[PDB]
């Protein structure tokens, strides 16, 4: 876990992004723009190469095996907020990397960019994921009713947050 | 009461409404403060369908207020609702009528499934007004906004298409 | 009654016709609501030949209604027809004379083979008028349009160049 | 069989599928014939969401066919469906499993209400297969398509999100 | 007739072009581009302001009454050819202006631009117009079968020509 | 025999065909003489539907000739036909087969009503070849082209959709 | 003083900006771009209409007499900093407006944009201006040696600051 | 001589153009644009790829040895004129190719493009070149005094011409 | 008499001058016939220094004529001269004065070495007028222009800088 | 007398000053003659800092003359100076007060080290005035300018920031 | 030791240097984190002279570090200095040599008058290093930067052109 | 020795000549330092005729030096001259033969009247060589160049087309 490294996303890593969106049954977005094919993603990356609303970091190990991804979106510098998301490759989902990657993301958000609040969304029907984030410091602030259409049915999603104060202290 | 799509001529009425608010005003997720800044971003997003705004005026062309629909996603069929009545006609009882006619357009024309909005916790008069129109609280965002030199909480209330169109049946 | 090619000055009348229809208005398969959005869309598609619109006006030049041809396909030689008469002169019985001249332009100048249209099921009076003008049903599209918070069926009627020109 | 988002490298397979169809091919309602014209049209509409195409391939990744969604309207939540299987694997009975997955993507992710398609009248075998997949006729378009020097009728069949998702 | 004058077509004259195409029941073209409304014509004129494939001259009298129009299209300088057309306002069609305007057009084509051949097209069912051109020097060179779709039916058109040699001698 | 839409790679084969002609070659009514001039105008009119060209090749990719459809008007439903067989396979009897397959595409796919072509009067072998395929003379254009230092006449022959599809019925 | 109002800068106010830069003997900048004439300023305003690095507010009284100007430049949202400047018309310089305009600017910076630190620069040879700012809450943090070339000689400038904490408490 | 062939100028031939302008001590032009380096020529060729005012043909033999160049400039299709020029490589200047290349150029000008007059310019101090052209059919029409600045001194140049009539008869 | 650089407002006066000529008028080697065609090409070549034109007017703003310098080459230091006096003031004896003042600008400001012009052989009055001003015939171009349906000859006369500035010394 | 930054409205006065000079006028090292050519060149170089021009006007705002700085180099900190007074107020002795204020702007705000200028040899009165203002000759350029059909010599005079600011 | 202007090929070496810093890196006042983001902003500001950077390498092309000059104002003749030596050659004593050669370029080539820099107060080793090279403290910016989750102070040191070039005289 | 028009491939040699000069290098009056900045500036001014540069190379094609003409004015017919020889072949005495051919191109093809140049005062050996080639001083520019932290004087020498062509 300590060997894991985070690196700024490069064009070469777009293939890894495409592979991770396979068999997830949810439309993928790139700066709030839908995409499906590798070519559509590559164009959207070239377009938003300069945008500051989102940042992404690839997660690798010592031997540079692509572990997962860390995304920050809806980044606002006036209110100092950002939506956090994390995607771990299926082959590494059950190895406990998630917790460390969550602290790595909070570290980058609250120590460098100096953001005030980090919020995230979790499906209500994955309580193990909710409890994980709670053990990491997050806490619920909303229960969005029928917010996401997942697998052919509207579903609720928990919005949980954590402030810069608690993480730094 | 009559609702009309916003024309470029009504932009000044929007700027005037933003004078008393004392909050950072946005136009398609882009900050603005001068009337000229607004007019240019209006010419830029005249075709963008991510947001739609309607100005309401009396029978004889007395502009009363404004209703806005932002963060419009036609895949999730959602949108954020907001309304601002001029201080002149603020307490004449026009609010609820504009709200219902806004939700009517969202649920009968655009065929949207969910409509949410945000209100500061320090103004319970608005919280009860929307709750009287069918909105229900789905979140209590902690320290979401920075108002007058302090971080404050925000209530997120919602209303669904099914309820608005089938409740009296 | 006289039909005239749609000009930029008539876009105001278009915006008024869409004032009380309770359905999203399109311009070359692109939505719009405000007069400014329409004016820009017109200047964008001013040369696109996939759609053609004529304004019908009285002898005094008082605008009466509108006739539109959309989805114009010159390979299969077909196009969709739509007609909107102002509420002021809706029941003056002018509708038929407008439908005929429209079909005349379609089958005499543009040289199109088929002309279809869509009419709501819950408005049988329009179905009869169209039928009496020469149209015949060819489809009962199920839940094709979302009107007033509920999907509704729509009848698709057609008319060939042969029946109008013998 | 596995469906994959259409890439630029697959445009060659598209041009081969259109090789022996005897009808003009379109890309976002724009005609084309050569592989160069198609490649430019794709780069032009690479971000347009009005159409979506998936390539179906074997376990060995041998391309088998194509499934397309066109006329995608997110307001009325509808789209037209089309499927083309290569002649090599036309009669292997895979057609049904392709139609279902397509409807699955339409009604599970994009959240569309209706899906319609058009099939020639003189090919009843396709009408039966579509019917057995869940489709039901809603229109008999008269002389809607010009095939082999003669206008021919076309049946329009539909299927709602309700029947597929209960 | 001798008082008639020909002038290069200006933007202001586009209204006269539009008025002449009323009740002619044939699609109007501007540099092989279809148009119907005044605005569509004005745009096409601005576009082809510089093109050399076609020239047009307005026909006026002493008191500047708009008499008609003289068009040269499909102008090719390698083969030295051009298709001639003439449109006279309905109020002046039966006053004998046509003959002089035909000589004026031939004069400009064979004396200035120095073209070799001028051809034109006439409906087979207007023999009075054919005989007119023959009396002016033209002669048939083709009987195009079902070349034009006029008033709801394909119709034949006579193609008649005349060379620079005969006009100059 | 197999007809294929012309790709950019076949442009050299077109230039080679224009070597023996000794006539000004055009591309969408634009003159060209160098292979590079052709390639640039090809990139310019790749989307223009006013003309369509097909290259025919043997069973094992031996490019034989070319068939062209120019002046395509989808309102009048007309088009000018032309065919050029390489000097290698010139007298192998492939012409009539390419002609019929060209008219078949024009009358069954594009749904055109009339197809005309042009041939020099000084090559009666071509005049009889087309006449054997259904074409009929509709015009004898006098001094229409300038060939080898002299003005020559040109025959315009035509064939209709009705005849091509209904004659053997 | 209490009647003074601050308004977002509009294009019409550019004339007031030009008048204030008269007889100040220092090159004027607009988003770090030099200018002298009214036309050069107007162009630079149109260019940076959308930039977020600087904001400016016109200062008016009850009767809308142009009092002065309030400028925020070098605005950085990551470090939350901004350089403050104030220009009062010569006819209003000795009426005590400065103090209130300083609090108005700090109010907008620390209560809306939520910035952490506001710094400014003062000529060392204007101690009355330095003492003013100190009485307003500022304090020196640097004595830049020969930083500005004023009136034909390099001169030192005091850099004084104040944090959001003290102003809000 | 009979084996010589003329080919339309291609981009690959621009190196031959550059080599021929070596040690000629006169500024080279490309569509009335000066150039010296290979890169400047290549850009000007890409620019005027489509211009019709000039045409150029490379002269090769049976074994494709680059013999010379044939240039037509100032081509006007209204007056039907063109300035002719010919450049033979130094290794082939004294082999009698000039005469045949002159007839080849006249053949292309008077038989294909159908031009009326071909004029050329010759230095007065090269009478052998003047007599050559006279033997080819040209004749003097002007003695331009101090028209060209050659090798550090203004010099006269003979303008000689020939019409399409004499060449064709 | 006073010469003034041509402004856009004088373009109509140029078009009027081209009415009586009955010859193809050009603007930077580009044909034009309508006033709008002229105005657009004027906006296109406002910066082109290949040609320069001056309008002359009386003491009280009575526009008399025009003098033009075209084909200006600053390497060879040459230019073609032409002058057109309105038919109103045609025979008032102003020509020679405008000519000398044109050559004065060419030889004293632009520092040109040679000035040539062209005149039809069928107007000896102009030939003698220029010859009286210092011009000398250097060429008799045979069938250079096509005037009123016939090819005619043109005289090219010239005058040198040395003569114009040193002859009376 | 008051100097003001050159505006677009003053371009007319510029064109009048060049009316009777008998020499080609330049704008940012680009020739021009007509007011339209100048107006476009100004809009092109409105942000170029290589040149700066001030209009001097009376108390009544009657334009008197012009002062220009060209070839402005901020690395070597130098610039060429030129002054043109209208013929109406040429001999009113205002020239000196204009030269000084110009040098003041060059050496007090822009922080330039050297300022040079060029004056014809055949006009010694201007050479004296410049000399009396602080300038000193540094070059006798031989046949550098072509004036009235003959190359003429030009004197280049200079002045440093040190002599003006002690 | 040899200093060289930075080429596009050296951009990767810059990104590597920014890995160990753990601070937001900028390029012409624009944030970046990915190598591709850097490369695009490099192509954008290749002409911008507001900043200049030099890469230093050993005698045999061993890239050691980088020296940067930003906020270059040629009117005030100032600039901010910064240097980053790779961790490999960090403590080899190369720093002072690169500093002096940077100030030499700033004071002898660009002819700048003042050079300032910034250093964190929590690294006195750098403060003394610059002080040993001639830099003197002119400011102690309080809570200027946000480093590792806390606001920290920054020292601004400066050195003048006169001192660097005249002190040993 | 042979002079050749400067190509894009020679820009590398240009960047090497500027490697050890200790002064800012310009390209069409625009500063640059890196090879990438120079390559873009060349493509920008590849057609500008205000400057012309020739590369001089040996018989073996080993690059020896460079000759440049800048500030080319075709109205007054003048231009500034500069020559740079690589340190490898600086003292081989080739300098004179290069200066002559340059002046030959200026006065034989471009038809220019005057050619001036600038040489530092503290390098009298170059002043003598230029003088022996035909140049004559016409100006002693005072503190015109900032070299090695100190303003230095520069001599401006000239040569007319008449003296070179009699």
């Amino acid at each position: 876990n300590s060997q894991l490294t985070l690196r700024a996303l490069e064009r070469g890593d777009l293939r890894f992004i495409h592979n991770l969106n396979n068999n997830r049954n949810i439309m993928s977005y790139w700066f709030e723009e839908p995409y499906e094919s590798f070519d559509e993603l590559e164009e959207l990356y070239n377009k938003h190469i300069h945008d500051n609303a989102e940042r992404r970091f690839v997660v690798e190990d010592a031997q540079k095996n692509l572990i997962g991804l860390v995304e920050l979106i809806e980044i606002n510098y006036i209110h100092r907020s950002a939506e956090f998301q994390i995607i771990i490759a299926p082959e590494h989902q059950g190895k406990g990397f998630a917790r460390t990657l969550i602290n790595r993301a909070l570290d980058y958000s609250f120590t460098i960019l100096n953001l005030h609040k980090i919020y995230l969304h979790v499906a209500v029907e994955n309580p193990k994921a909710v409890h994980l984030y709670e053990e990491c410091g997050f806490v619920e602030e909303g229960h969005l009713v029928e917010e996401a259409f997942i697998n052919g049915r509207y579903q609720d999603v928990k919005r949980m947050y954590i402030l810069q104060s608690k993480y730094l202290n």
